[PDB]
């Protein structure tokens, strides 16, 4: 009978850390003992987040905290898609859309729901009449009510509260970190310490002994959660667990970031992060309160950070030799395991990618939730660890191949950089389901399990590839087998033109919505 | 480019008026499909057991109410698995030996599993279970299905109401015949009477034309090989190999017959008994008026005598009189299910014993996933190996499950069960055991891509397992995190009791119920 968890120390108190100790705190409820160590660390600014719809339904809810509460006190904006720009002519980095076929150069990625119709997802009749010449209109804009209502800058709530599609939030990580800590310590009984850690002892079977600060305390557990960042104090040096590299599949290394003021009054909010193609690289936009984060990330071996800084203060008008700026170089990939021994990575101690598609708090509460599933006993059997592990390079290796996508399939041709995304080679699965899609399949068609198996599904690779431009080979076979089906969808289409044109008229701006939820 | 024409089904059993419904009803006068049938000597109704989504995956696609069909071919309902004497030893008998005071028996229902705080019953029953609060069963702490069974009852009130959910036992001619009647009338399938003798390839390797005995020859752009264990396309045509799975699983013959029944004297038992035996198991499917029944068995350790033998002593038959239908079998899959324009549906694709009622689910999920990946006449690859990816894991997880019925057998009485001990599971199905040790809920249960993917899952890993005696090394170790949901499921378990009271006064017999339905 070897007896359960006692005690559980977290190492790290950012985002990631302040999300495990509520997280664990919560699902334990009074169970196990929680201590977290935080450093004090220079602070930065407040470059933003942009998240993903179960962010309320897979943690705030996990943890009983309504939306209205945790949204208003950390200031947080709305967002309904990301708005990919520029990502499809040449030229320089600038935050307005190039001329594209007589339209601007952008296209969306919406939460929204995709029609079915007769069980087929709408994307396969917009593409069976795109290539039998009976329409040119863009997939998003074709299949998606979102598009026209986001161009207006329209809100995704009613003044009255209702809902008419699908959101996230965007919001400074800074502000929900306190307000995770504060609820931790508060309510959960989580105990802060505020230190440096200075020595690991590790015992006869590699894991993790104790912890000894820089004060001479020493903390002991049964279970060590590496919330530390890139340094991976535990995961890494402590443990020895290899990092996994992947840059052969992503060359983005590096970002220069700050927060711009906004005036919401005149130009009201948008309701959608921005990615906005650069000469090498991509800059995020990301809306809030008077303000928006905005960010540059590019690759060290196609821009220097000088010329990176430059490109970057020149597309927002902002002073370089004044504007405060924040410098990073990180590292892509992931650990060779997540989980070793009696050490659990989380955050990105555990793994990292570009923001691309707003994917980085998501794996703290996607980890968590799969640590909880596969917690240990003091046994700690292997086959849990193996489990959690293999749930986490799934997760992170499909995103990989995901983003790498955006980059591999973009018709641009003008700077080094994207050429040089067209030499790297997809991972094999990822091939595989280029080949799916292009043969008329709809990838992962459509409760977190779910959400987490089917993250990228057909919605999101018709939005992506159709919006740069890749199509399949041909109509989807069934469709010849479906004339009723066929004849009928004109109607779901005109649909989608009716709510656009509906929602347009009658929806208040996002702008007026968030003066009324504040004041 | 174009989409398929023509489409031409070799084989018209089962399968192939499966495949000619299904396809007929999908392409709906898109395509013109040809079945050739050729005549064979025709075998005892022995029984086909089922699960639920033969309605819900098949005869509602087809449009054909559930009504409609069952009275066509005299079927009953079936309401779990009944597996009897796999725990002790002795002689193969149609009575459960003794053990720990009750009969050697245990269910394997098709109802659900209720959750307690998003953690299934299992494994609060088994925290119990440890800790010595019970010494109930697995399935009669969880279900409340073994209580009626027990006593034959109905899943359905005499007013039509479903208590719980349930399948069907039927003759597979009977319904084969319903298949051909409506495809034939109802849906333009072609008919041909004929038997197969040359098959014409092209240089790419694919089907051109089969020719008859009578000289017709019939071309098509798709061929669907519904032949059955001879593979006339897939392997003799297509030479795809078939890989032999009898390294995990040692039955490869069976015996079997039908015997009258009188249901007004004995009642009708609404489940499929699995009786362990010497050498095999042996089936009994009740219908209307009669049993199907069979002995699988292995010959490496029982001749074809001595297995006619024990079948017919165990039911009191003549073995020199009773009429017998004497089968060996292939077990395992091709390599590929579909190669070029040729797939195999049916037993010309896999097979394994019926320990659990998966044989016309094999057929149906196939059509569903050929459906799926449908081709035009450029046959893109990955639609086919797609297709072909999902077979191949819908039944090697079959295989698995099944060979774990007898890998984890507690008997050692004679070679046969000595011998599965001995044999090796594939990693995967290790590692499933693994999880289910360490108090994972293995695929945790909740449309039939939930329900093709999901098909043995944590209810299913612990009827069979925790049936046969193998549980985990200790409870779950959220449970001892949980102290409030594991200190209220008491009110969970005795609701259970609860329905297994009030159903156990309420229901009808399922002969009853049957009686009124005519
Ligand atoms: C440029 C960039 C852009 C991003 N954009 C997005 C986005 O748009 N949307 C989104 O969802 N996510 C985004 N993310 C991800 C976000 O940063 C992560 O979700 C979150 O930060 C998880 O990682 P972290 O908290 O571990 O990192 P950190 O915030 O750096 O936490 C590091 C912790 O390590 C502790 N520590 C280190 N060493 C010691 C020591 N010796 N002793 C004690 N403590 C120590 C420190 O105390 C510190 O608190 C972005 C990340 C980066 C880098
Ligand atoms: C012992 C046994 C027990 C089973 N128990 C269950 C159960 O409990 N529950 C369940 O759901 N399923 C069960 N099944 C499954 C069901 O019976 C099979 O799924 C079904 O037979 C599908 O395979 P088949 O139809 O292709 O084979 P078959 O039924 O044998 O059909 C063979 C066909 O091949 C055709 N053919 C062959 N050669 C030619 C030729 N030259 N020219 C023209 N036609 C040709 C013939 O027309 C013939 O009809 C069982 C099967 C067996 C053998």
């Amino acid at each position: 009978m070897s007896g359960k968890i006692d005690k559980i120390l977290i190492v790290g108190g950012g985002t990631a850390g302040w999300m495990a100790a509520s997280y664990l705190g919560k699902a334990l409820q009074g169970t196990a003992d929680i201590t977290l160590l935080q450093a004090p660390d220079i602070p930065t600014l407040g470059v933003g987040e942009a998240t993903m719809p179960n962010l309320q339904t897979a943690f705030f809810d996990f943890l009983g905290i309504p939306e209205d509460e945790w949204m208003r006190e950390c200031n947080a904006s709305y967002k309904v898609a990301i708005k990919f720009i520029n990502w499809r002519t040449a030229g320089e980095g600038t935050s307005e859309a190039r001329e594209l076929d007589g339209g601007p150069d952008h296209f969306y990625h919406p939460f929204g729901l995709l029609k079915y119709h007769e069980q087929i997802p709408l994307s396969h009749y917009w593409f069976d009449r795109l290539y039998r010449g009976k329409t040119v209109e863009p997939f998003d804009y074709a299949c998606y009510k979102e598009p026209v209502i986001l161009d207006a800058n329209r809100s995704p709530r009613r003044l009255d509260g209702s809902k008419v599609t699908s959101y996230a939030w965007h919001f400074d990580a800074h502000l929900v970190a306190d307000f995770l800590r504060r609820f931790a310590t508060e309510k959960l009984g989580v105990r802060h310490v505020e230190d440096r850690v200075e020595h690991v002892q590790r015992d006869a079977n590699g894991n993790i002994e104790s912890v000894r600060t820089a004060t001479g305390r020493v903390f002991d557990a049964d279970l060590f959660v590496d919330c530390s960042g890139f340094r991976g104090l535990l995961i890494n040096k402590a443990m020895e667990e290899p990092f996994l590299d992947m840059s052969d599949h992503l060359l983005n290394d590096s970002a220069v970031a700050t927060q711009v003021p906004h005036d919401d009054d005149a130009n009201g909010v948008e309701p959608f992060t921005s990615a906005i193609a650069m000469k090498s690289g991509w800059t995020w936009k990301i809306p809030m309160l008077g303000r928006f984060g905005t960010g540059y990330v590019y690759s060290s071996r196609f821009a220097t950070e000088d010329e990176a800084v430059r490109e970057f203060c020149e597309m927002w008008h902002l002073d370089p030799e004044t504007q405060p700026l924040n410098r990073i170089r990180f590292r892509v990939g992931r650990n060779r395991r997540a989980w070793v021994g009696n050490c659990v990575s989380i955050g990105t101690s555990s793994c990292f990618v570009e923001p691309l598609e707003s994917t980085g708090i998501y794996f703290v509460y996607a980890a968590l939730y799969q640590l909880v599933k596969h917690f240990p006993d003091k046994s700690f059997n292997p086959v849990l660890t193996a489990r959690f592990n293999r749930e986490i390079e799934t997760m992170f290796d499909d995103t990989r191949d995901f983003i790498q996508a955006h980059f591999y399939f973009s018709p641009r041709t003008d700077t080094p950089f994207w050429r040089a995304n067209k030499e790297l080679r997809l991972a094999d699965g990822m091939q595989e389901k280029i080949d799916m899609y292009r043969a008329g399949m709809a990838i992962n068609a459509p409760n977190f399990e779910e959400e987490f198996r089917n993250l990228w599904n057909n919605s999101s690779y018709y939005c992506v590839l159709a919006g740069l431009g890749l199509v399949p080979d041909a109509p989807s076979p069934r469709l010849a087998h479906m004339p009723r089906a066929t004849e009928s969808v004109d109607e779901v289409f005109g649909a989608v033109k009716d709510q656009q044109r509906n929602l347009l008229e009658t929806l208040p701006s996002l702008h007026e919505f968030l003066r009324q939820q504040h004041g």
